[PDB]
């Protein structure tokens, strides 16, 4: 269902604060959510369990992990219908009212509820125990393989991804409630037709007995349209349009309305009035070339690993104001929600991405054995989710269906050939692309047909021609060259970046330092503007993040632009330079 | 010849300073040595080139560089026979006497020097041109091979170990004179019986009209024990042995002597009344069983590359005496002659190693195409170079023949088995090793059986079971249990350790940071307590040093305990503890 709220006709509690917590174990205790869980540990909620402890087992830790609290029904929610909603639970969760199991969520980053209405009466107490697991199969989305170590027995979970595996309740818990006939979805898609915007609105309630209004209200408050009935289309004359950097929110309310024209139901649901499209080399937004500018970033901070974070997110949006970036790329998985709210508020655009990474093992990646059937199943349900709850965002621009894939390997086509055409026919009004590997050349890759932009990461100066600008200059602008002249579509470098440690300096060109940086950047822009089908640029990464432990992460990725705690690289300092004064 | 010093009989001038400097190039200028070079660019000798300049072109450069000087012949000289010697050119050096070659020669890390004599008389100026190379062919010592980047034609230098390729005079030059009937060589050996000390010499001078005379002269300026003729055996009562701890230095004076008692020539050499035996399982000094405490070292500093540093020696000793390390390993290359000197006063304990590290591309190491009998010519020129020039030194306690090469494969054992023998037919009084890549375990390994010491390089914690300590304790007790029960043979470790940048820190297990490498160090210890065989631990690398570019290579290598400008690491507290509380 849609993102709870608090209004006239419905109530919500924050469910946020210490929990009790413990890992699974071997023992006879199997079961722990059958009564009260017996631990002096306590993890916070909003946040990833794996580095709140300081303890190297719980962070290690593979498989189910347990929170527990208690919760009390308030008294005056007779009458009334509530659920209890993880926001996300990474990668599974399973959601237990005193001992029944309610729900049982596969993917990592998106939302889960059940209906508590008949276990437990207003006014009552229950314990509400939140099992999480972490193990990732083939078969999960971000996929990899647990495997164990010879010598000691010790689990340990290998995946191909980047960043670090965090696990837990990295988003807010939720007890709320909503009456009995109440709004369940609602979808709303938006054109324009010269001056006027027009609302398609299509409304989804738990009954018809009574029926279903719509108000649309300016940001100065003053009713700008209306409609009756579940479904429709509303016109708005001269249209304040939402725009890539000048924010502006239509709100629009709706109502379920009995006999007497009373509410028994409302929910107020922001919408932006813009358009994208792509029109051969172009991305067009309100019929406008738009060029990207920003990053791929990472839900990543100190403490809370992958936990929300309402002060570094209005920070890191901040960042990107300063340094005049326009957009950014939710890197390898779906943000939380209100980073969304905040983007459609902020006039940010999003490049909004499915938990795909990973496919890809360089052994045949799209086999039976591998990325098969089953998880292009979970896959589907990826793309379902992410579009149904992401899919009303105005500055939700494009869905990113993967990073990194294989796509240059037999079978890669067969395994994706569905997923665009799913994603478009869920969602109509935005286009489709993926992230394209540099394995994946422009001749290599055989998936790239199947889609509206091209998206490429792209390490020459690191990786392979290292600290050799010169020679990666020449094999970037040959790729680009092959890319162009073979489609037309646009072209998005989606990443781009050198790993640098702050204060690390040599005025000789050194890769880890922070002259690099900047001079890797420098160059690939020069390369950028030489080509017209270029439609954006985005950095990677925003920030400095943690990975999995390896001889070739100095504690994690350090190709941020920012450090972990958001100070500024040198290169951020040659971005605003660039931004700021481009078009 | 022997290492020039100033006598009653010889002059010594240095040669220091600044030389004009200039690459070699396709100009119409083929042949620099010819004429006064142009150029503007000094560079200072005792220095390697490469990072002086603050210039790409100047560091990546492949092939020959020049360098250039006046050079004025003393007046006074006339009657004397006169040379100049380079301590070192890495790594292929010529000298040039205004216009005429006079010396050629190939390794990089040993001296050479030309007669002049006749070419340039008493009290002439002339233009001394000495032109040094630095590519590295399958033949040379450290063998490498140049390849051309394929979009800009830049020559580029691979090779397979770790120190980057520094080149240039990185070890002083000198001017000197010797008489017409000279000492050109002295060899001492050092045995003890009961408490008389006796010392086996052999006297090698240009002629025999007048003859030789030798005195033996105690710290205290009183000559102990004198003989006649260029060889014999000279008897030391009660002896001041040398000992690892507690240097003592007699002071041998090798004098020519004309037909009246009337002194020609004479050369002072330094010298320690010491045995080095292995019996079974124990390396024996003096009879007395040992154990090796310090580090690999590497000749490296901020700014003058391989340059040899006073300061940087005079004080990393300190260094060493401070944690109470009493060795280190003169890993991949030997050091300059006045560190061997440094240590015999200093009373430290050297295994003193060839060039001959990177006999590995893990296609066959050992075959026509890769390392093969043309190199091993190579390989056996510079252990005679080697031993040649640090024969005397008490301090050198065993000659390593290699480092890291691929002693498991198939070959390796025919190319290698000379070697051995070689060194021990050079030189009876030392034992000889190598040391021992990962690859070639006790299994595996086919050489290890023609050496009376096994060095082992491991990283078990490190490179493969990576932040696992456990798991990496388990595989490397295995390890030295199958080395233990398969040879009788002292086992020291030469390399273990863990790249770590100053002040990243974690209270978990964090490769990188400075914790971790304390953890490692201290399982290691550990384990090496367990095994009665180990006769040494030596922690790679006393200090931070430069590495070929690379994205595992956070501007160099990271494993020192110490900064690159000295700076202690947790871990060289750790040491510290652990060698002063320890025999
Ligand atoms: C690592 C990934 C998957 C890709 O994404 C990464 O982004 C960031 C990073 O690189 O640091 C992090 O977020 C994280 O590490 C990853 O998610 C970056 C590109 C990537 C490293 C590829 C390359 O950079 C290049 C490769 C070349 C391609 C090719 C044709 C060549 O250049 O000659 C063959 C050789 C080689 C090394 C094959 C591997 C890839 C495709 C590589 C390393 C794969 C992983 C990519
Ligand atoms: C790099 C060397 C030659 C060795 O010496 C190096 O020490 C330091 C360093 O590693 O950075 C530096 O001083 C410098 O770079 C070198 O002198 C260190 C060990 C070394 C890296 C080996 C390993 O660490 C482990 C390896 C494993 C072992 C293997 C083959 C097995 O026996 O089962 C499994 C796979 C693998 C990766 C094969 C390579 C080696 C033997 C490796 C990397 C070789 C190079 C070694």
């Amino acid at each position: 269902m849609l993102k709870p709220q608090q209004t006239t006709t419905r109530d919500l509690i924050s469910l946020d604060g210490l929990w009790k917590f413990a890992l699974a174990s071997d023992d006879n205790n199997t079961q722990p959510w059958t009564s009260q869980l017996k631990t002096s540990l306590e993890c916070p909620v909003p946040a990833s369990y794996n580095d709140i402890f300081a303890d190297s087992k719980i962070h290690d830790h593979v498989g189910w992990v347990y929170y527990q609290r208690d919760v009390i029904v308030p008294k005056g929610w007779s009458e009334e219908r509530y659920l209890v909603r993880c926001e996300a639970a990474t990668h599974h969760g399973r959601i237990y009212v005193n001992g029944n199991l309610v729900a049982d969520h596969v993917g990592g980053y998106t939302p889960f509820e059940a209906d508590i209405t008949d276990l437990v009466a207003a006014g009552e107490q229950f314990r509400l125990t939140i099992a999480v697991d972490n193990e990732l199969t083939y078969q999960t989305i971000p996929p990899g393989k647990v495997e164990i170590l010879e010598a000691t027995g010790k689990k340990v979970q290998t995946y191909q991804h980047d960043f670090y595996n965090y696990a837990g309740l990295a988003r807010s818990v939720w007890l709320y409630s909503v009456p009995q006939q109440h709004i369940q979805d609602i979808t709303v898609r938006t054109d324009v037709q010269g001056t006027t915007g027009l609302i398609d609105y299509n409304v989804v309630a738990s009954t018809t007995q009574g029926t279903i209004q719509v108000a649309v209200i300016d940001e100065d408050g003053t009713t700008v349209a209306t409609s009756s009935g579940s479904n429709g289309t509303i016109h708005i004359p001269s249209v304040h349009l939402w725009q890539p950097g000048a924010a502006y929110l239509y709100q629009l309310h709706a109502s379920i309305i009995d006999s007497s024209k009373k509410t028994i139901d409302t929910y107020k649901l922001a919408t932006g009035i813009r358009t994208v499209k792509v029109q051969g080399t172009q991305f067009l937004i309100n019929d406008k070339p738009f060029y990207f500018t920003g990053f791929g970033k990472h839900e990543d901070t100190n403490i809370r690993g992958k936990g929300h974070d309402d002060a570094y997110m209005v920070h890191d949006f901040q960042l990107l104001h300063w340094m005049g970036a326009n957009s950014f790329r939710t890197s390898h998985y779906p943000y939380a929600e209100e980073v969304m709210e905040y983007a459609d508020r902020q006039g940010i655009v999003v490049i909004d991405e499915t938990p795909a990474v990973g496919l890809a093992f360089s052994p045949a990646t799209f086999s039976p054995d591998r990325i098969n059937n089953k998880t292009r199943e979970a896959h589907a349900q990826a793309i379902r989710e992410l579009i149904h709850r992401d899919k009303n965002h105005p500055s939700v621009v494009m869905w990113s269906i993967a990073n990194d894939p294989a796509s240059n390997e037999d079978g890669a086509r067969e395994y994706f050939a569905p997923l665009p055409k799913l994603a478009r026919q869920l969602d109509p009004t935005r286009p489709v692309t993926f992230a394209n590997v540099g394995l994946a050349t422009y001749k290599a890759d055989r998936i790239a047909d199947l889609f509206d932009v091209l998206c490429l990461n792209r390490y020459f100066g690191w990786y392979t021609q290292t600290a050799e600008l010169d020679e990666a200059e020449a094999a970037l602008e040959e790729e680009l060259r092959g890319w162009t002249e073979k489609y037309d579509k646009p072209i998005v470098m989606t990443d781009y970046g050198a790993d640098t440690v702050a204060g690390l300096h040599s005025v000789m060109v050194t890769p880890w330092s922070e002259e690099f940086q900047v001079e890797m950047l420098d160059m690939y822009h020069r390369v950028f503007d030489r080509f017209e089908a270029m439609a954006g640029e985005q950095v990677w990464n925003f920030a400095d993040f943690q990975t999995a432990v390896g001889v070739s992460r100095v504690d994690g990725n350090k190709k941020g632009v920012f450090t972990r705690d958001r100070k500024p690289k040198a290169a951020a300092h040659l971005l605003r330079k660039r931004w700021t004064n481009l078009h």
